């Protein structure tokens, strides 16, 4: 009970509070669909080809529209880490061109982070929680569109176990935005100010939060190899799939978010 504890533990209320203000789909809320909460209603399950045309409702190429479907949801998850960015205490303070910096390399890692929140080793969540599509059936999908989820499970699965909740995701997701180390960063010193804030917020917040998890903060902060790997190997899959699908288009937002990673 002090001052600079004090000051973290704001700092924290105000990240949880932006973050729940920001995502829709929170991992509380996931979790409850998932497991089989009454706070939350279940969702219909894709499978295979006929339950997937079935829920087609509710909720070209099978491998493409689904394909499609997740550059969309992509887009938006981008959007609202936008907002939820803008947010964190001196982002909007800093030059124009590392903000956007800061959000291109930033965004990925993120995305990837909270999807983990959205599965289980089985499947994930989809159509803002109303569905859920099965590892097996995505693993089935033709090549190379069957190897973009793998990946991302076997991370989830990993990443899952560190059994994290949203109010500690909260303060993780702002230190990803704010890495100093970004390729091109005009000024990155301000930049480290702030994550040495939040990486100070977190280290308060996961040792209150989960007092008898032993360096559960070293822990965490490990798992950034596993996002960078993730992020690298999905773009090389996507370079395969802009060479043989010359029909399909990438959205731009990602064409830009894509480049030069």
């Amino acid at each position: 009970l002090n001052p600079e504890s004090a000051d973290l533990r704001a700092l924290a209320k105000h990240l949880y509070d932006s973050y729940i203000k920001s995502f829709p789909l929170t991992k509380a809320k996931a979790r409850a669909i998932l497991t089989g909460k009454t706070t939350d209603k279940s969702p219909f399950v894709i499978y295979d080809m006929n339950s997937l045309m079935m829920g087609e409702d509710k909720i070209k190429e099978v491998a493409i529209r689904i394909f499609q479907g997740c550059q969309f949801r992509s887009v938006e998850a981008v959007q609202e880490i936008t907002e939820y960015a803008k947010s964190i205490p001196g982002f909007v303070n800093l030059d124009l061109n590392d903000q956007v910096t800061l959000l291109k390399y930033g965004v990925h890692e993120i995305i990837y982070t909270m999807l983990a929140s959205l599965m289980n080793k089985d499947g994930v969540l989809i159509s803002e929680g109303q569905g859920f599509m099965t590892r097996e059936f995505l693993k089935s999908l033709r090549k190379p569109f069957g190897d973009f989820m793998e990946p991302k499970f076997e991370f989830a699965v990993k990443f899952n176990a560190l059994e994290l909740d949203d109010s500690d995701l909260a303060i993780f997701i702002a230190v990803i935005i704010l890495s100093g180390d970004r390729p091109g960063l005009l000024n990155v010193k301000p930049i480290e100010d702030i994550q040495d804030n939040l990486l100070q917020a977190l280290e308060l917040q996961l040792k209150l939060n989960h007092p008898e998890s032993s360096q559960l903060f070293a822990k965490l902060l490990q798992k950034m190899t596993d996002l960078r790997q993730i992020v690298t190997e999905h773009v090389q899959l996507l370079q395969v799939i802009k060479k043989t699908e010359t029909d399909m288009s990438l959205h731009p937002l990602l064409q830009e978010i894509y480049k030069d990673l």
